[PDB]
Parts: structure tokens; sequence; C-alpha cells
């Protein structure tokens, strides 16, 4: 037990009311983060393979933890009186999308091709182990700088994925679908293609599309940059506003915009300037 394993460095991120640190493993030096959840917010709680009540959080990461590398692993979690403290990878040097967006403005299509098509392999990986995530936007991933891999990070709104109605969400509204806007209802794999679409405009043209309830209950879009006409097109069907006119994970990476994707590395090597 006990945190002397670690030791503790600076708080990660640039506001909000969350806590991380970054940290280094003191047995072998891997740099990790070291994320603190209050007891008090968690409203989600499951219980382990070995039945013990923690955060859904930490049921959700402990279910995509293993060997593919497009989730960031929960290496370990400690509990405390009146919080849970868990422990997780950190690449380094890091970025997250939003802060690349915020630096770099729209993305070129290539470069998106590649971020989106990581995103859909992450998240079709959460599906594939029962979980949903629930908050797909760019704060919620990270880019390893060096190896040009993205990693989905923060599971504190998912759920156990499953086939039936949610009438509960504590995700990003703006990324919230339409269906649950108007009758706070959705299912999960169109809610989350939905949110696919707002993330992947989000990066061709650096930023959202809607702002406000009513644009996504009319899902018009515009486009405020230059964008090919095939990736409006996959924009425009990940944001049906029905969701069965939505397309599924395989439909998406069958679309015409998503072929002859780059590879991480020479899309870090191309775009983000490795060698
Ligand atoms: O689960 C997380 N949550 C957050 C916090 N936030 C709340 C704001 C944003 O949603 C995400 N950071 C991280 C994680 S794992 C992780 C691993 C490496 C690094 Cl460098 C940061 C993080």
């Amino acid at each position: 037990p006990l945190e002397s394993q670690y030791q503790v460095g600076p708080l990660l991120g640039s506001g909000g009311f969350g806590s991380v640190y970054s940290g280094i493993r003191v047995s072998d030096n891997l740099p990790v983060a070291i994320k603190h959840v209050e007891k008090d917010r968690i409203s989600d709680w499951g219980e382990l393979p070995n039945g013990t009540r923690v955060p859904m959080e930490v049921v959700l990461l402990k279910k995509v933890s293993s060997g593919f590398s497009g989730v960031i692993r929960l290496l370990d979690w400690f509990e405390r009186p009146d919080s849970f403290v868990l422990i997780l990878e950190r690449p380094e040097p890091v970025q997250d999308l939003f802060d690349f967006i915020t630096e770099r403005g729209a993305l070129q299509e290539e470069l998106a091709r590649s971020f989106f098509w990581q995103v859909l392999e992450a998240v079709r990986h959460c599906h594939n182990c029962g979980v949903l995530h629930r908050d797909i936007k760019d704060e919620n991933i990270l880019i390893d700088l060096n190896r040009g891999e993205l990693k989905l990070i923060d599971f504190g709104s998912g759920a156990l994925l499953k086939d039936t109605v949610y009438t509960d969400f504590d995700g990003t509204r703006v990324y919230s679908p339409p269906e649950w806007i108007r009758y706070h209802r959705y299912h999960g794999r169109s809610a989350a293609v939905w949110s696919l679409g707002i993330l992947l405009y989000d990066m061709v043209c650096g930023d959202i599309p809607f702002e406000h309830d009513e644009e996504i209950i009319r899902g018009q879009v515009f486009f405020r940059q230059r964008v090919s006409s095939e990736c409006q097109h996959l924009i425009r069907w990940c944001l049906a506003l029905r969701p069965s006119d939505r397309p599924t994970f395989e439909e998406i990476q069958n679309h015409p915009w998503m072929q002859d994707v780059l590879l991480p590395q020479e899309t870090a090597e191309i775009h983000l300037h490795s060698l």
C-alpha cells in the first residue's frame, strides 16, 4: 500500500474543478497521471469483478485496460477516506487535442483523417469491451506527440454499454445528440456517433458547430473553412437528426473520406515533426 511508491509533481490542466497531478512511479520512473476523485461527486458506483463498491469510472477503466494503446491505461488505484486515487499512464511529451487545436487552428484533412481514425479505433475498443464513453470530445483525447498516437481519457461520465435506452446523461451538452436535448433519451452507439461528427467538424473547422440547444436540434451544418465534399458528407452523415440515419462504426471507417489513413508514426513525422 501507501504514497511513497509515487512522487507527486505539479497539477495538470489549466482550469476546471478536477485534480490531476503529474507523477513518477518511484519503483521504475514510469511517468504517470494521478487523478483524485471525491466521493461526494461520484453519482455512479459499480462493483468490481471481485465485487467491491468502486466508482463506475474504475470499473470501466479496468474493463478497457490491456495491450491496446488507444485508451489510457489505469495502472493502479487506491481508496481514501474521502476520495479515490487513480494512477494512469502518462505519455511525455503530450498535449490534449483541445490545446493542439487552439494552437494550430483547423487541421489539414490528412491529419484530421489520421486522428479521427485512431479515435474510431479507441471507441470501437471500448464498445467491444462493454464500455460506453459518453463524453468523446477534444479535451478527452491526448496526443502522444512523439509516436503520433491518440489516447482517449476520462471515463467519469461513461456507462456499461447496453442495447436499451439511456435516460441519464452527464457528459458535455454541446456534443450530446438532439434526441437527448428533446426527449431526455438516446441509445449508446448512435449518441456516440453524433459526438464523433461534432468532433470531426471541430478538427477540420477548428471549433464545434453548435453552441445552443436550438442549433443542435436544428442540426444544420455550416462550414466556415474549406473542407472537401467527402469530409462534409461524413460529418453530415454522423449528425443525421434521426439516430437510425447515422452510420455505424463500420460505415464510418469504410467511408471514402476514411481511405489511405497515415500510420501514427508517419503522422507524427509529417505533422508533429518527429524524425
Ligand atoms: O482521466 C483523466 N482526466 C483528466 C482530466 N480532465 C478533466 C478535463 C478533461 O476532461 C480531462 N486528465 C487525465 C486523465 S488520464 C490522464 C493521463 C495523462 C494525462 Cl497528462 C492527463 C490525464
